[PDB]
C-alpha cells in the first residue's frame, strides 16, 4: 500500500510534515527535478528531500530520515522543541524553492504554496493609511474561544481598534485613534493552516470541515474560481510535555479515502477517525493542509517512476549496493 517513516528516535512532527509533503504530488514531481547530480551526498537538503521521496514511492520497507535530519542539523529533540511546525517546512522548502532557481521547475513552491495579504492602519478622524502587502506561505490561526476554522478566519481579518493608552503613532498628525486589520487577495493552491494550541498544550474543542469556502474573506471573489477548500491532511498530536506523540491522517488523492500515518505503520482509517476525532475535547489536531477544488488535480496529478529522472536513480540504487555491511 503506502508505506512509512521509521521512529528513529525523536523527530517529533517531522514524519508526519514529510507525508503531507509528499503526497503534494506537485512537489514532489518538482523535487525529483532538481538537479543534485553534483551535491555533497550528506550536507545537501535538497538531495535528501529526493530520497526520501524516492524511498516513499518505491520502498516495501519503513523509510529512514536520519541523513534528512542530518542534511539541515536537527539531530536533537530540542531542535524541534525550539520549533514550530511551520519552521520546519520553511526550512525545507526554502532549500527547494532555492535549488529550483535557474530550472525548469523553478517558481513551483511559490506557485503552490503563496498567497498574499493586505495589512492597514486606518485613521478615524485624519486622511492617513498605511497598506503594506505581504506573502505568506502558511497561516496561524487562533482557536481559544473559537469553535471552528470559520470563527479563527473572522477573528483573523477582524478589525482591532487603537484607542487611548493605545493609539497609533500616525507620525506628522501626532498619536491618532484608528483600527487596524488584515484582508487576503489570494488563498494558495495548497493551504497550510496551523492551530495556535501553545501558550503546554491547549485541548479546547477546535471544529474543522471537509469543505471550507473561503470565498467571504477574500477582497475580490472570482466567479470562474471559487475559494473552496478540499481537507487534505491533519497533523495531530496527543499527550503532554512528558510524553507525547505525533501522527497524521491522509486521503492522498482527496477522494475521501483516509489513511493513518503512524509513522512506519499505514492503515485505512475512517473519516470520522481523521477527522471528528480530532476536533479535541488528549489528542487533536495543530495544524491541517487544504487544498483548492479548482486545482485539485493538478496538485495531486498522479505520479509513475517514469518521472524520476535516471540520473537521480542510479545515484540512490547505487547509494544502497554500499548498504552492504557484514
Ligand atoms: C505561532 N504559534 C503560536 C502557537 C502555535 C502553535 O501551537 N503551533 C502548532 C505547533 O507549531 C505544532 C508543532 N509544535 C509542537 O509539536 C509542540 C512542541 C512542544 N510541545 C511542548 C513540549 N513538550 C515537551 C517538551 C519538552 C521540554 C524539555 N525536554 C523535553 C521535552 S516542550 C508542545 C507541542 C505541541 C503539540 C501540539 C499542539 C501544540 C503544541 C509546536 C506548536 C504553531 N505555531 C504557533
Amino acid at each position: 500500500g503506502y508505506v512509512g517513516l521509521k521512529n528513529q528516535g525523536a523527530t517529533c512532527y517531522m514524519n508526519s510534515l514529510l507525508q503531507t509533503l509528499f503526497f503534494t504530488n506537485q512537489l514532489r514531481k518538482a523535487v525529483y527535478m532538481m538537479p543534485t547530480e553534483g551535491d555533497d551526498s550528506s550536507k545537501s537538503v535538497p538531495l535528501a528531500l529526493q530520497r526520501v521521496f524516492y524511498e516513499l514511492q518505491h520502498s516495501d520497507k519503513p523509510v529512514g530520515t536520519k541523513k534528512l535530519t542530518k542534511s539541515f542539523g536537527w539531530e536533537t529533540l530540542d531542535s524541534f522543541m525550539q520549533h514550530d511546525v511551520q519552521e520546519l517546512c520553511r526550512v525545507l522548502l526554502d532549500n527547494v524553492e532555492n535549488k529550483m532557481k535557474g530550472t525548469c521547475v523553478e517558481g513551483t513552491i511559490p506557485k503552490l504554496f503563496r498567497g498574499k495579504m493586505v495589512s492597514y492602519i486606518q485613521c478615524k478622524e485624519v486622511d492617513y493609511r498605511s497598506d503594506r502587502r505581504e506573502d505568506y506561505y502558511d497561516i496561524q490561526l487562533s482557536i481559544k474561544g473559537k469553535k471552528n476554522i470559520f470563527e479563527s478566519f473572522v477573528d483573523y481579518v477582524a478589525v482591532e481598534q487603537l484607542d487611548g493608552d493605545n493609539k497609533y503613532d500616525a507620525g506628522e498628525h501626532g498619536l491618532q485613534e484608528a483600527e487596524k486589520g488584515v484582508k487576503f487577495l489570494t488563498l494558495p493552491p495548497v493551504l497550510h493552516l496551523q492551530l495556535m494550541r501553545a501558550m503546554i498544550k491547549i485541548n479546547d474543542r477546535f471544529e474543522f470541515p471537509e469543505q471550507l469556502p473561503l470565498d467571504e474573506f477574500l477582497q475580490k471573489t472570482d466567479p470562474k474560481d471559487p475559494a473552496n477548500y478540499i481537507l487534505h491532511a491533519v497533523l495531530v498530536h496527543s499527550g503532554d510535555n512528558h510524553g507525547g506523540h505525533y501522527v497524521v491522517y491522509l486521503n492522498p488523492k482527496g477522494d475521501g479515502k483516509w489513511c493513518k500515518f503512524d509513522d512506519d505503520v499505514v492503515s485505512r482509517c475512517t473519516k470520522e477517525e481523521a477527522i471528528e476525532h480530532n476536533y479535541g475535547g488528549c489528542t487533536n489536531a495543530y495544524m491541517l493542509v487544504y487544498i483548492r477544488e479548482s486545482k485539485l488535480s493538478e496538485v495531486l496529478q498522479a505520479v509513475t517512476d517514469h518521472d524520476i529522472p535516471q540520473q537521480l536513480v542510479e545515484r540512490l540504487q547505487e547509494e544502497k549496493r554500499i548498504e552492504a555491511q557484514k
